[PDB]
């Protein structure tokens, strides 16, 4: 471990974390960022995956940068790629505060945020005025992804993602869709999916993104078979495996853990390689998975990339080491490929499947 990735750890980030609210923690870090105000990756990191060169497979997880506001600054930090968003159709505030609450004791986070937006249009204009830059970043292996919301007081779902697919499809090299417990159906999810990749089939070619669909860990096993299904027959590119969870897992300690909301960080870690792994196997190996929920080492990420996620996300991790987290991530995950006698990451991908 570096002198940084210590200091950071045990000294800046607690002090930081104790002096500010969690929400200005937040707008602070997405200022700093964007500036630029931050302390090479080898091939065995490399990933060919969603028609595009990932030169890592570290990513920032949607809704660190929820505006697009600190992308070119994300980049500086190591990740191999960005996520913005998500992005609603008309600007809206969210949910009241307080709504974001650190548990320190459990490495987690809970957010109620309620997707607090800037709204297409801003995102659009900030996306535009970098966009051939970003199109130099992708060719070099730094991709751009866009997670789509939808507005509160929106009657159908459908339009809302349409609306972003038009808008942000043509800016992105991939978008999200998010999906919640569709029994709690399926015609309803490959009804909104099929109006997706309709729109997005629309786009020209040139500017034609992939079109993922991320979940939540509390879904039934039903509404996995489900989403399987649907994903399969309408030829969707990937899945981003997990959101945070609604469930609150025995053993919380921190003193916040009966807020509501999502709760991500170390808690979810387990609960998310397991969705990866029912995933993976309900799509035979055949749907990219990006791996998200309580990744903050090597060894993290390694479980996931084993258990068949081709990228993974981080952002609950960030707030508690820093931005040194992303070259710590990345130097044990090297370290731990060549400890298990994998070529690079790419032979790794769903390597506990064929055991
Ligand atoms: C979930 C909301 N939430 C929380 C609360 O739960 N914290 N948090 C983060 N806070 C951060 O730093 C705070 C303390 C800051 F005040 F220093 F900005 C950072 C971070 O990387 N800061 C940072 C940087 F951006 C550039 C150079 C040095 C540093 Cl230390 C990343 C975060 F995700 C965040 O998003
Ligand atoms: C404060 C906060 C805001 C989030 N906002 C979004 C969002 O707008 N859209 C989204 O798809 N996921 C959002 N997430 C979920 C993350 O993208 C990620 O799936 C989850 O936090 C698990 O990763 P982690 O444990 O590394 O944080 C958010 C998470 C946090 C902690
Ligand atoms: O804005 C939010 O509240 C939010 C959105 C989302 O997809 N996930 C999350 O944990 N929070």
């Amino acid at each position: 471990a570096t002198g940084d990735e210590r200091f950071y750890a045990e000294h800046l980030m607690p002090t930081l974390q104790g002096l500010l609210d969690p929400e200005s923690a937040h707008r602070l870090a997405v200022r700093f960022t964007s500036l630029g105000l931050l302390p090479q990756d080898s091939d065995m990191l490399e990933v060919r995956v969603l028609g595009h060169k990932f030169r890592n497979p570290v990513g920032i997880a949607a809704g660190f940068d929820k505006h697009g506001e600190a992308v070119d600054g994300l980049y500086k930090m190591g990740f191999g790629f960005v996520e913005i968003g998500s992005v609603t159709p008309k600007p809206q505030e969210g949910n009241p505060r307080p709504r974001v609450f650190r548990l320190p004791e459990d490495q987690a986070v809970i957010n109620r945020y309620g997707f607090n937006s800037h709204g297409l249009s801003v995102v659009e204009h900030r996306l535009r005025a970098r966009q051939q830059k970003q199109a130099k970043l992708t060719e070099d292996g730094l991709p751009l992804g866009v997670n789509l919301g939808k507005n509160k007081t929106s009657v159908d779902a459908a339009e809302d993602y349409a609306e972003g697919v038009r808008v942000l499809g043509p800016l992105a090299d991939y978008l999200v869709v998010n999906v919640s417990s569709p029994n709690t159906g399926k015609a309803e999810l490959r009804r909104l999916l099929t109006k997706v990749l309709q729109e997005r089939d629309g786009l020209r070619r040139v500017h034609r993104p992939a079109v993922l669909v991320k979940i939540a860990p509390d879904l039934t096993s039903q509404d996995k078979e489900d989403i399987a299904s649907v994903v399969k027959e309408l030829g969707i590119d990937g899945l981003i495996v997990t959101n945070t969870t609604v469930s609150r897992p025995a053993g919380l300690q921190g003193a916040l853990r009966s807020e509501t909301g999502g709760l991500s960080g170390k808690p979810l870690r387990d609960l998310s390689t397991q969705t990866i792994r029912e995933m993976y196997a309900l799509t035979q190996g055949r749907v990219p998975i990006i791996g998200v929920g309580g990744v903050s080492s090597g060894q993290d990420a390694l479980e996931k990339i084993r258990a068949g996620a081709s990228l993974v996300q981080l952002y609950t991790a960030l707030t508690f080491w820093g931005p040194p987290v992303v070259g710590k991530v990345k130097r044990e995950l090297e370290a731990l490929l060549k400890e298990q006698g994998f070529g690079g990451v790419t032979d790794a991908i769903g390597a506990d499947h064929r055991r």
